[PDB]
């Protein structure tokens, strides 16, 4: 059984700022969902091999988690907030494409995505 590599989280080609709405994801967002009992399962990618999901790659073609996200807020990877958003959006929708209502994956994504709309409902106006 074989995993794909992650996503990338450092590319110096590509074009990157340290903004007050980036911080607030990293501060904020990131930090309030990291801490969340239910936070264990997203802290890395899917390993489909420990897992036994050997269809896990063959559904998710677009992989992402809270380890990629933390590792590319930490090391400034990002443009601008929508892109750090859509990795988190990703990361939820991936969940609920792959198993069933009333999972206890789906039941732990759904409430870390209820804090994250709410930490991303007071997104603050660009500085
Ligand atoms: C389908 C799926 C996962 N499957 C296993 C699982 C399921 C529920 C809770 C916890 C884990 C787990 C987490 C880490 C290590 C071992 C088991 C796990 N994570 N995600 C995101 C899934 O979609």
């Amino acid at each position: 059984s074989m995993n794909p590599p992650p996503p990338e989280t450092s590319n110096p080609n590509k074009p990157k700022r340290q903004t007050n709405q980036l911080q607030y994801l990293l501060r904020v967002v990131l930090k309030t969902l990291w801490k969340h009992q239910f936070a264990w399962p997203f802290q890395q990618p899917v390993d489909a091999v420990k897992l036994n999901l050997p269809d896990y790659y063959k559904i998710i073609k677009t992989p992402m988690d809270m380890g990629t996200i933390k590792k590319r807020l930490e090391n400034n990877y990002y443009w601008n907030a929508q892109e750090c958003i859509q990795d988190f959006n990703t990361m939820f929708t991936n969940c609920y494409i792959y198993n069933k209502p009333g999972d206890d994956i789906v039941l732990m994504a759904e409430a870390l995505e209820k804090l994250f709309l709410q930490k991303i409902n007071e997104l603050p106006t660009e500085e």
